[PDB]
């Protein structure tokens, strides 16, 4: 099985592709993440995220894409996998066709803005397993700490009110067009489509998820 996930930062959608990947056992494939460990490492390919990143800007199609071709070619995601803020862009999603990476599942996270910047402030974060906690609306089981490490959580770089806010401004610009290509899709019959709520609070986010995929 392979899915999108798709919505404005904040959504949901780190937290449910962990649900995904546990219930389907199929990888999550997020760029954030990938890019962000790439910066820590100093990998050749992504540490140039560093400065964008950063600005809350939208790193190269060419560089993203050069991570997913490497991430995907490997042997754990031979069954499927989950995409995970990646395509980002309509080139994106059409480097995915010409690469004949098609998708069973495209899932659209639907949340106002209004509660974007609020919700990012309470994001906490695991950085070498890429778990996602919320100080408030999903806590660690131990404050501060992960729950299978026990090692200090951190914020995100970019977590800032006012790099979250220009990174919603990237996202309308550039990104929420892939509700109408990917719909597009769904239309033609290459994919399914589904939108859901991402208002309610985790667990029913989750249960809405179980409906749609299993
Ligand atoms: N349904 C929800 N209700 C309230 N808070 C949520 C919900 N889903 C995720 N969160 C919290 O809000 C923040 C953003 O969630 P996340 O899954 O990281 O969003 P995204 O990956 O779409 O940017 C995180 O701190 C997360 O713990
Ligand atoms: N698919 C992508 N295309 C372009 N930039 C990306 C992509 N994924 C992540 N980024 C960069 O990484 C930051 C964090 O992404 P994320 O963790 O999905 O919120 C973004 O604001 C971009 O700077």
């Amino acid at each position: 099985m392979r899915i999108i996930l798709l919505g404005a930062p904040g959504a949901g959608k780190g937290t449910q592709a962990q649900f995904i990947m546990e219930k389907y056992g199929i990888p999550q494939i997020s760029t954030g993440d990938m890019l962000r460990a790439a910066v820590k490492s100093g990998s050749e390919l992504g540490k140039q995220a560093k400065d964008i990143m950063d600005a809350g800007k939208l790193v190269t199609d060419e560089l993203v894409i050069a991570l997913v071709k490497e991430r995907i070619a490997q042997e754990d995601c031979r069954n499927g996998f989950l995409l995970d803020g990646f395509p980002r862009t309509i080139p994106q999603a059409d480097a995915m066709k010409e690469a004949g990476i098609n998708v069973d599942y495209v899932l659209e996270f639907d949340v106002p803005d209004e509660l974007i910047v609020d919700r990012i402030v309470g994001r906490r974060v695991h950085a070498p397993s890429g778990r996602v906690y919320h100080v408030k609306f999903n806590p660690p089981k131990v404050e501060g700490k992960d729950d299978v490490t026990g090692e200090e959580l951190t914020t995100r770089k970019d977590d800032q009110e006012e790099t979250v806010r220009k990174r919603l401004v990237e996202y309308h610009q550039m990104t929420a067009p892939l509700i109408g290509y990917y719909s597009k899709e769904a239309e033609a019959g290459n994919t399914k489509y589904a939108k859901v709520d991402g208002t309610k609070p985790v667990a029913e986010v989750r249960a809405d998820l179980e409906k749609i995929l299993g």
